[PDB]
């Protein structure tokens, strides 16, 4: 069951959130999990450098890529500008899907993206984005829910390390 | 619809959170949202002193009331004592109803009780209980998923408190 999955996830990513472990070493973790128990395959997590945004932790095809990006870029620009998260079912032929890592290559038709906001005090600080495959866009809908708790989590974490 | 209230208090609780109001006044405005939007009517949030749990906040019928809980102690003492969630649907007939607070005669049989822990590093640091009225329980078993993200959210908070 999913939905067992995901609540076990979520209390998963508080546990680590809530040591001790390095900023970059806790977000690596976030992404870690978000694989062994979600089958997320792919994922990044994006922060603020004023109006730009850079990977700061991935897991999957975006292991050693630096990558940036500006307000209104792609998919994850738009959600860093608006604040407000994405859902994109089929992203590998999606005109808005950026690929400004080539990974849509290594996508297949089911994949979709969902990039979410990341906030401090209702401000955009950073954003979480994740691949995985869907067999209905019903599902997809439903997941977002547990995606966009995963970055209410990272935006209090945030906080926490100033 | 349902899911986009529950969205929306999750994204509003973290907001409050992140904020900068006492630790106090912050767990009031979190219970106060679960009632503006998923109408929540009695509620409160028991932390950890020692090896007990008191009451830190409370709405609703729990106003101005003063209660502890022992590990094994009634519902709410044991997800306490195990750190795991309970859902019990038309708690006034419960047999593991404490009804410390003697709220009982003021629910009706369609209440459920919830409570899910708050936990920081794992541990349990604390308790949010609920009482709402439901008609199926199927839905209940919905709610309850969003009040166990509130709980890790207040766990983050916990810790972000000292
Ligand atoms: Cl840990
Ligand atoms: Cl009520
Ligand atoms: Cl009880
Ligand atoms: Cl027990």
């Amino acid at each position: 069951r999913l939905k067992l999955k995901e609540i076990n996830v979520v209390n998963e990513i508080t546990k680590i959130l809530t040591g001790d472990y390095t900023f970059e070493e806790s977000l690596k973790e976030v992404l870690k999990v978000l694989y062994s128990y979600l089958g997320v395959e792919h994922s990044f997590i994006a922060i603020r450098e004023g109006n730009t945004l850079r990977i700061a932790s991935s897991y999957g095809y975006f292991l050693n890529k630096d990558v940036a990006f500006k307000k209104g870029e792609g998919i994850t620009g738009k959600v860093f500008q608006r604040g407000i998260p994405l859902v994109i079912p089929n992203v590998k032929h999606n005109s808005a899907f950026a690929n400004k890592t080539g990974i849509g290559r290594l996508l297949t038709e089911k994949h979709a993206l969902i990039a979410a906001p990341i906030k401090v005090g209702g401000e955009v600080k950073g954003v979480i984005t994740i691949f995985k495959e869907f067999s209905d866009k019903e599902s997809l809908e439903n997941f977002y829910q547990t995606i966009n708790v995963i970055g209410n989590l990272l935006g209090m974490f945030f906080k926490l390390r100033e």
